[PDB]
Parts: structure tokens; C-alpha cells; sequence
């Protein structure tokens, strides 16, 4: 049977393939040849190509959740500026890291025919708003939260331009009237 | 090739692409759906890549005329209406059943190997910021302009949630 190191290696090899060529271009046999595994090892682990791709999407989502969770958790308690700057930089870094769009966006585009994929990606975007709101919903009203999170999601649109800067976002934050009544 | 048949072929393809994506839909399918002869189509569009670039150019031109005409409808002084229209245009693009991204986003993602497509979509996106700014530059500062336009592009990201509402945007102005 198959070690878990090798199973996870097939998943992470494919993810690297998909990130740079997209899902359509890449077959099972291409994945098998890139990952240097026996064809029979793939099918011991994965019953179908679409089952595999759902497993890849789920590991990409977990990795983004863990990256962002950790970044926001490194900030000091109630250092809301540092949390907001971390959230901004996390999006800029994801967008600047051969980027033609995120892997999750590619999956939603490519798999209109598998409605669980769009729901998984919606669930992650809902999670990403909410962890931000958890750190900041007492310092930032709902309207500004919605604007800021959607402005960060616009940074992830491929070929996005005229990007908001950190200084732009810090102004949105600091202008808030409750910041000026003490 | 009739100019009329030209609009018919390119718009038949765009609607299939909008429904099923670029690589899913073949020339043969477009050619049968459009009811045009193989040999004529290849005289007008020698490759798929050639056809895709013409489709993308038309969609970009249509979007520019769609937004330009919508904004051109507001009164010269009417900054709220300009801003509401820019918001509504983005919602109107993305708030349809089965939405999984705009055609421009799909083209940039599907054709990473054709740098001409990313650059035409980028140029459209600079155009969109700049026409909005030209309306509102004396009224809203650069920081709020960049944030609002980025927020509207986030409405266009597929599977996006917790979208800003008109009243959110109106509160920011």
C-alpha cells in the first residue's frame, strides 16, 4: 500500500501543476509522470480524477486558512492596525506570488459542473471575512468590513491594476468616528 | 464574410464561452451552432487563438461601450448617480444565475500562455479605473478611488461572499 508521504506528494505535485497550467491542461497521466509514481498507486489512493481534484481543493483551502490564521495570530493582542496590515499584506503577497489568478478562482471557473467546488470556495471566503471580523468587528463597523474585504478580494482578480495601497487602507480604518471620541 | 455574419459568429461563441468556458468549446461546435461553413470560418479566423483574440476584443469593446453609456447618462453634477451606476454595473455583471467569473477573467486564466490576452484585459481595467476617476476626480480622492474600484472588482471574483451593498458604498462617499 501507499505511504501517506506519497499520497500527500501526489496532491502537492498536482497543486503546483494546476497553479501554473490550470486544471484542464493536466491529466492523471501527466500528474503521475510529474509525481514519479506508479499509475496503479494513483488509483489505489483516488477513485476518480474529480475525487482527486476535490481533495486538492480541500488541501489548498486548509493551507490558506492556516497561513492566514497564523499571520493574524502573530499580531499582538488588540494591535488592530497590525492585524489590518497583516490582512492586506496577505492578499498582496498572494497576488504578487506567475500569478494569473488564485487556484480557488481557477477551480470555480473550470468546474461549473461540480457544484460542491463553488460551495467550498464560497465557504472559504465566508471564513476569511469572519476571521477578519473576529479580530476587528468592534473597531470597524460592518460596512467598512465589507468594503475592505471586497477590496482585498479585488487585488486577487487577475490583471487587477491601480491597487489600493496600505496607506489607502489605513485611512479607511483611522477615519472612523469612534476612533476620535475618547 | 458579412459584417453581420461576423457579429453572429463572435456573439454565438461568446455566449457559449460565457456558459461553458473557453477550452471546453471548440471551433467545430461554434461553427455548427453559428451555421457557418468550415472553410469560410478558417479564412476569417485562421486559428482558434486568432478567433479568441477577436472574441476578446469585441467583449472588451462592448464592455467599454456598456459602462461608458451607463455613466454618460448621469447629470454632469450628479456624483452620487455616477457612483451608484458604477456599483450597479458590477453587481449586474456578477448577479446572474450560474456566475463563475466574467469573460475577461476567464480569458486571463485560460490563456496564461498568450501574454497578449493578459495585457488587453489589464488595459481594459486601467480604462475602467480611469473613466470612473475622470468623472469623480475633483470629488473623491485617489485613495478612495482605488479602494472603491478594487471593492467592485471583488464583486466580480466568483464564489465571493459578504459583498458590499449600495448603502455601504454610499456611506463611504
Amino acid at each position: 500500500t501507499l505511504s501517506d508521504e506519497k499520497r500527500n506528494h501526489i496532491l502537492t505535485t498536482a497543486l503546483n501543476l494546476f497553479d501554473q497550467f490550470g486544471f484542464q491542461h493536466i491529466s492523471i497521466m501527466r500528474i503521475i509522470t510529474e509525481a514519479k509514481i506508479a499509475k496503479q498507486s494513483f488509483y489505489m489512493a483516488f477513485p476518480s480524477k474529480d475525487s482527486f481534484i476535490i481533495e486538492c481543493l480541500d488541501m489548498e483551502i486548509n493551507r490558506l486558512k492556516q497561513s492566514l490564521s497564523n499571520l493574524l495570530g502573530q499580531c499582538g493582542k488588540d494591535d488592530h492596525t497590525s492585524i489590518l496590515k497583516s490582512f492586506y499584506q496577505w492578499h498582496v503577497d498572494l497576488a504578487y506570488r506567475g500569478y494569473n489568478g488564485t487556484l480557488l478562482t481557477k477551480a470555480v471557473i473550470e468546474y461549473w459542473n461540480l457544484p460542491d467546488i463553488k460551495m467550498k470556495v464560497e465557504d472559504f471566503n465566508k471564513w476569511k471575512y469572519e476571521i477578519f471580523a473576529e479580530y476587528l468587528a468592534e473597531e470597524i463597523n460592518n460596512a467598512r468590513l465589507r468594503i475592505i474585504v471586497s477590496a482585498m478580494n479585488g487585488i486577487l482578480l487577475p490583471a487587477s491594476t491601480y491597487l489600493p495601497t496600505w496607506e489607502d487602507i489605513e485611512s479607511l480604518y483611522g477615519e472612523q468616528f469612534h476612533h476620535h471620541h475618547h
